């Protein structure tokens, strides 16, 4: 029993900056929700905290879209 999750399989680039905790990570989308008017994503850091993960807004995400992006044989 399943349902289609919120755009899973998509690895994106995520920024998160607060104080010293400023990184730009590669993460996979787990789920997406609308939390108080805005859409927040629950992203899964690839190589980091694998249980709780983190919530970031669309603003802090770099979506795969051609900005001069490679599409030959990594992810066509």
């Amino acid at each position: 029993e399943d349902m289609e999750p919120c755009l899973t399989g998509t690895k994106v680039k995520v920024k998160y900056g607060r104080g010293k905790t400023q990184k730009i990570y590669e993460a996979s989308i787990k789920s997406t929700e609308i939390d108080d008017g805005e859409v927040l994503y629950l992203v899964h850091y690839y190589g980091w905290n694998v249980r709780y993960d983190e919530w970031v807004k669309a603003d802090r995400i770099i979506w795969p879209l051609d900005k001069g992006l490679e599409h030959h044989h990594h992810h066509h």
